[PDB]
């Protein structure tokens, strides 16, 4: 119970953060992104396994969640590292792209503008490092409805992370009306993260020399299962 | 004053869309599309009745209506289907159960997302008052752009949020549960958004039916 306590939880999520990912480049932009995602997914699995209680859900829910949330989590990570640089998307240490470069590949410019607009909203709200840690965890736990309708366990976990975020916002010292307003503003942004995620998935599956992230993810998920 | 919690909920109540009868004189997708086209007309009227909506720039109004329509229709569908598991009450003469979704390809998947989200609202015992606030929030939170008149949209969205927070408060539950319920409700919005994106994808990937999107744009120019 205590390992899920507001303060410990945030610190545990902190240490659980993924390492920097170097794409290491010897169609192409899409080849870079795809090779980057594949690499991040490996670390995303490790990250999820570090969230207190995640490993104690049925493997079925673990897989359900990971398969449903990956694109949202990657994008949430992207928005957070791009947060202080308007007009830019810091995908990785050797892959910084600005809005315009999104004109090369068709359909990508639209997605970039969604990510840049959602990122601008997090900057305006002045998203805190620990609010970000809670939100990203919530994105994983709230990615799939089915595993909730072990279900008892997922609901408990989702509430723990929410309590943690409510706690984080509380020590912000702001009024009670503002605390509710901030919680609501943060959670309403999840809809936009989900939205950019669906567009990214759609664009990815409408694609035809790049890396097969989804299938590689399923391989990782099976290994996670074995 | 019209944005005050109690007054706002009562105003949203009266603003509710009327029942919509498609009046089939046979394609499921043909019925669905004829229904949506009819609902959209009433959805515009509904939005105009939300206190302050008509005062945003026509730019934001059009912006919000264009991107939220599918989410609002689905939020409406889930609310009327809430007490009947395995079924979707699309309209007074169009009740469809899950399996009828196997006919058209790609639809069963969407029906299951809708039935699952509806299932979740039933479990949370979504109230009429909460539903009225959430649906208004779906419209106001549909597009990020008109927010990043913006001052006006932000204040409007906050007003509806206060109303929901107020609704939850008179629930008489503890403060920890109040935060938990607000959070549980708002997280469901991600799922409504999700079923909405799937429905939009399927509609455009669709191949003897009605062009809802173009008709909506006509209504928007009329607006
Ligand atoms: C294999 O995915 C490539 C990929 C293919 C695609 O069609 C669409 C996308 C892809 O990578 C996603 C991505 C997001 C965050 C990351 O940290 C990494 C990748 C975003 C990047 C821009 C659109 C979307
Ligand atoms: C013109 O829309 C037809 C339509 C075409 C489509 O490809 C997908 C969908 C459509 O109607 C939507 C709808 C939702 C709520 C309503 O009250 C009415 C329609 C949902 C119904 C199931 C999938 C999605």
């Amino acid at each position: 119970l205590d390992a899920l306590s507001p303060e410990q939880l945030v610190l545990t999520l902190l240490e659980a953060e993924p390492p920097h990912v170097l794409i290491s480049r010897p169609a192409s932009m899409m080849m870079s992104l795809t090779k980057l995602a594949d690499k991040e997914l490996v670390h995303m699995i490790s990250w999820a396994k570090k969230i207190p209680g995640f490993v104690e859900l049925s493997l079925f829910d673990q897989v359900r969640l990971l398969e449903s949330c990956w694109m949202e989590v990657l994008m949430m990570g992207l928005m957070w590292r791009s947060i202080d640089h308007p007009g830019k998307l810091i995908f990785a240490p050797d892959l910084v792209l600005d809005r315009d470069e999104g004109k090369c590949v068709e359909g990508i410019l639209e997605i970039f503008d969604m990510l840049l607009a959602t990122t601008s909203r997090f900057r305006e709200l002045k998203l805190q490092h620990k609010e970000y840690l809670c939100v990203k965890a919530m994105i994983l736990l709230n990615s799939s409805m089915y595993p909730l309708v072990s279900s008892r366990k997922l609901a408990h976990l989702l509430n723990a992370v929410t309590d943690a975020l409510v706690w984080v916002i509380a020590k912000s010292g702001i009024s009670s009306q503002q605390q509710s307003m901030r919680l609501a503003n943060l959670l309403m942004l999840l809809s936009h993260v989900r939205h950019a995620s669906n567009k990214g998935m759609e664009h990815l599956l409408n694609m035809k020399n790049v890396v097969p992230v989804y299938d590689l993810l399923l391989e990782m998920l099976n290994a996670h299962v074995l």
